[PDB]
């Protein structure tokens, strides 16, 4: 009941507030920022596979794309050999 984690994102100024929406139907989502950015949080850890960084590495010559928009997730990364996994960390 305290490991949390958070992720944000900046888009342009309509799609934000849309996610907006979404992050509120549910009755647990929690908020942080909302003029510049929107960032989020949650409560507990976060795990991902290799899988997901071979994805990014097809899609790592997006980076110009993701300088206009910002972009964040749970708060730290550790990574051991090839999986990626990341808590709440802070």
């Amino acid at each position: 009941m305290s490991s949390l984690v958070y992720i944000a994102f900046q888009d342009n100024d309509n799609a934000r507030y849309v996610v907006e929406a979404i992050i509120q139907d549910n009755p647990h989502a929690v908020v942080q920022h909302h003029p510049a950015m929107i960032r989020i949080e949650a409560e507990k850890r976060l795990e991902i596979r290799r899988e997901t960084v071979e994805e990014n590495l097809g899609r790592a010559w997006d980076v110009q794309e993701m300088l206009v928009d910002v972009i964040t997730i749970g708060g730290n990364v550790d990574e051991d050999d090839d999986r990626f996994v990341l808590e709440w960390k802070n």
